[PDB]
């Protein structure tokens, strides 16, 4: 029941099942996984592919010969399993050199190094077939007000993304960028903290068509925002290039629980939206198996990510297909929300006495919205109580 | 000491000092203020002007003759005092007809009424000299997932703002719009919940040059965001048309405390930014005197708004003018943040072996940022300990 | 399916289905309900009983003769329907006189009035058969630091509850008190803000056996706390006298959604705990039907409260009865958590070399907890996927 | 100006200035400090003493001979500098064996090991002169609902603290315990999450007089609570045995900023309370110098902790000594809050017609509280604007 297949397009980062369990108060509880073993085990679970930071695949500082060895072994595991690599990204946060950021470090030489490190991994991503290149600026930000002039930092961030766009254009690469927002952690405040801030920033880039967002469930919930609403705005703007799925219990540290944990009803409404809108990209899981777990629990937690997506997919589909729900949607006037307010135009609106002078406001105000009956139908469907 | 003058451009909404103290758990503690008395008392405190919702000035349902009487009395108080009206807005949230929103109500007839009510007040705002027209969509949103299709609602919101822009264009009015974001309250989630979401939405309007943001201190802090950072992004995009100042103690209900209360250090960094960037618009206070207060406390709380801005202005100016601070800013490389990362261009960067092949990452990583010394200088200046 | 009966002990406040929809930004959307009609309609839905504030039943300021008329009509509706009144409470928050609190108002004459108003309603509660008397100090608190000396205010709060205990003791009444915590709203910070603070305060009262807590789902979640955990501590201390059920979406204004909305998984774990622990008191709903709703939606939202409790009860029971779950609980060592750490005593522990000198820490650390498999079984049961 | 002396009783944990900068997303930015060097440098800054976890001083796994060497070197640095060790604590969170907790681990053998590890360090603390022994149960908690039965876990937590109390009693030690609450991180929810929950738990211990709380500024603010209010309740109960000072910017990960950063006004009201109440214990800083800093920034950040306390001490003292403030306090009736509500007793209250039958509620309600004028005097004093 609810078994994934590679046609479901489920993907996982190497750093997810490979997380050793080191947290700010404790040492690792699990040994390191060989990327090749992770590819094999994920393929057996029904995954479609994997993603990586440069430093997940090729340890930092590797020689060019060591680098080719790591890539060759990885490429062989992909050939043996049929797994794909749809997305790649750059680690610009672990090494101490990035302690004040990568693209927006105050030190100019660090910003130049950050760009060269990114460009080298874009070449590798293209070689392995990635369609999307993610940028998470986890160190771009500040703990104190005077440390970062944010207008100058946004100039530097625009400069870096513009240069990356010039690079992929000049090389003829068919790859697009997705910016991943996060409000805080590990910096006290991170630049571009939500989906909205990232979407607004993209419109000031030289080639905006090359850039979209990679929102993550838990990150928007770290600001107490409604994740399905933010995804809807990203889809409305045509900018949902990729998505990271996980779980989060409210406003606190980034928990990265398996998908379906955390806010379960928000997960239901997210799956409903993605499937209704026909989102075609990977269903990527950026999660951490809790450090309480051994390797058997790692694979159980990864399987649960996919299982929970498929259960919610079934329940949302049953909800939308239910004739009683379709009738409730009409009773709450969702059909009228989809019709233009004034297709007759401004002048007709101004001359329409039924829109103001003769509008019965008391009769309109007395109409109930019937939203609670609709939401209880949604509850019953989620819980399998119809 | 720290006495405001009308050249300081401090403004107040009629609904601020006029708040009767009704909250969700209690009845009013103060009687209603006549708008004329509020104008007179604010002028004596040193304010520059006032702002209004249509329904603050002209009670809902007034006849055309009653309406002219209310406006004439108001215009006379402005002439007698020298007060200005730089901003106006529409009440699309109090009346029960707006219980599911104004521009994005599911009912089409309500959306048409909302537009006609707004258009009528734009005419009045222009007559009284307002330069900015604010839109706060406080009822645009949902408490449950199925009640609002957010892509359709954004279509309806874009339709409404586009029609308003066509109206002001066709009338030849010199007025601009500012969208006021809020994450929640009174709806469970509100559409366009942060400055970032509003900025991104504006770029999809037909005439984006007519629209900017009106951020409010407490609203961004209701999502745990850094308000100075959000203001910096708005300034970077050229979209800070107006600003609402108040105080808020963290993530909870919208408190609307007087400016300077709440997060005091954030207030310091906000004033530093506005004065450094040369923001020219009104310093508007959207605050509520606590319902514990009588009318003497109302005026004391309004005076405190202005006093706290002027004290912080002095401390931020002393901070930036201090030679020891200028030297600390260079020590933390704020000068290098303002220089281009790669004015030499992409190809020069790619050929620069000092940017990657021969870059000493360990030497760069060992450089301290000196941010804590800089932040303690900022503390000492804020507290007057130098 | 899932139909409530009065043996399920579901109760509702008069102020819940009777909420007219007035919020801080909008006027009422529904007319007022006669308490008699609410009793009748709740009885038809399957409720067990109702609760009231004094001012819900007898309008503020009523004459003694008007008061007897209101009570007589109410008592007749109870006799006609079979409904019970298991809990009553005092309104010490709506009237302007209580704007700085009731029991901890700075004005001494207000504190004396608050006590007399409470005592008069305790007599009425006993007459109507209430077993529990709830105190929610919604105005006890402050918006600013100097306004309230909290040690003096706690002295005044202890004084008031001690006097109430002396009153019920002297009258021979069989009624107990339950303190309802809330962290904020309508005051900026409220005294006794969480279940823990209330439990600690009770232990300093003269007759602690007369006092317990009345926790509310949404209130603990307004501080980001785990509501099932707090309930477990209240049960562990023997102090869960009553409980208020509703829903809340994270850290924001008090939403009072119907039970099951908000954090659905927390609702599941709460029902599991209450049923496992054999909690015997009322399942009381303190919720507000959204102001979008007409009266048909009011009754639909009230029915949904009860439906969601009964569905979750079924799923939690199936979870605990599943042999595969019982085996998973043993695999995660929940059986060992219930055994004493050192029933052999301190000296035996100190002499036990297997507890320190010869303890294999690396072997113990390598044991996986198997919590993710257990939690996915819980998910599958909640969703009806087994 | 504002120079600390050891009579100010400022203390620091070895783990604070010794933090190497490892966070969940990045490697260490600073080398390790020798405890002896930290003692010397803190003594030169004006500190009174230091605190330690067992594993800060004696690396985990040390032989008995290595252990005596580490202690002897440490004792010599204390003799050379005059520094004191007023508090010690146990590391029950870093080693993987503690991944499901120490005192409340599901595995019984782990709970026994946790107790033996604690008991061994209590002996060392007494030898070095510590008066308080802190317990922070950072791993006691859960990420999922079924993993931890909280009633059983509280039984195990009570068992462990009772055994520790029996141990210190049997040894004749003059040391007391302080429980440190935290709401979350590194567990998803931590048991005893706030000061209130810890105070309530203590009252169920066998020898409650031996146990108090060690609240931390940032931890209560992680739940959005008012830290001065919580400290006032701890003082009211006689349980403030120790305190941890730092800074925190709202509800997010535990930032551990230097004291005075974060919520500055809350720091002002905290210092006012501690000095007014005559708190006599150490002013202990549990903070982390940001990983952006080199060792010069470490010592600058530690100095700033002490400087900010001394500046706030001066401003709070000036506030309370100002005759205009004393008059404002009387105007807001803080004097009446300190008087008994009903020293005349219950029967006199019941017979007092001025308390109910003849009480003018409208006249009392019309009295303004004058809190905004009082709070602006407090602002002016904090900022040095009088
Ligand atoms: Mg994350
Ligand atoms: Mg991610
Ligand atoms: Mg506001
Ligand atoms: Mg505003
Ligand atoms: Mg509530
Ligand atoms: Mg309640
Ligand atoms: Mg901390
Ligand atoms: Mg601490």
């Amino acid at each position: 029941n609810y078994q994934p297949t590679p046609e479901d397009r489920f993907t996982f980062g190497l750093w997810t099942v490979g997380w050793q369990g080191r947290d700010p108060f404790g040492d690792a509880t699990r040994r390191a996984l060989d990327p090749v073993e992770s590819v094999r085990r994920l393929a057996e679970l029904g995954a479609h592919g994997v993603t990586f930071h440069d430093d997940d695949l090729i340890p930092f500082g590797s020689s060019d010969s060591e680098r080719e060895e790591h890539v060759k072994r990885f490429r062989q595991a992909l050939d043996d399993t049929g797994m794909k690599v749809p997305m790649a990204t750059t680690n610009l946060f672990t090494h101490p050199v990035f302690k004040d950021g990568g693209f927006t470090a105050n030190d100019r030489d660090v910003r130049r190094y950050a760009l060269r490190k990114t460009i080298r991994n874009i070449d590798l991503a293209v070689e392995l077939g990635a369609e999307t290149y993610v940028a998470w600026g986890g160190r771009e930000g500040a703990e104190s007000g005077g440390a970062k002039d944010v207008r100058d930092a946004l100039d530097r961030m625009k400069e870096a993304f513009d240069l990356l766009g010039e690079y992929v254009t000049s090389q003829g690469y068919d790859i697009r960028f997705a910016i991943e927002p996060k409000p805080n952690e590990p910096r006290g405040d991170i630049l571009l903290p939500t989906v909205g801030h990232a979407l607004a920033f993209i419109e000031r880039l030289e080639r905006p068509e090359l850039y979209g967002v990679n929102p993550e469930v838990g990150h928007e919930q770290m600001a107490g925002l409604n994740f399905p609403h933010g995804i809807a705005q990203a889809l409305w703007a045509g900018k949902l290039f990729h998505i990271d799925l996980n779980g989060q219990n409210g406003i606190k540290y980034d928990q990265d629980l398996r998908f379906g944990a955390g806010d379960l009803r928000a997960a239901f409404w997210l799956v409903d939206l993605l499937e209704s809108a026909g989102y075609s990209g990977p269903r990527h899981f950026d999660f951490k198996p809790p450090r309480t777990e051994d390797f058997d629990g790692v694979w159980a937690s990864a399987a649960g990510c996919m299982r929970n997506y498929l259960i919610l997919k079934e329940r949302a589909a049953a909800f939308r297909a239910d004739p009683e729900v379709q009738e409730a949607l009409r009773a709450s006037r969702l059909d009228e929300l989809a019709r233009p307010t004034a297709a007759d135009g401004l002048q007709a609106l101004l001359d329409d006495r039924s829109a103001f002078e003769e509008f019965d406001v008391d009769a309109a105000a007395a109409r109930g919205m019937a939203f609670e009956r609709l939401d209880q139908l949604a509850m019953d469907h989620l819980l399998g109580a119809r």
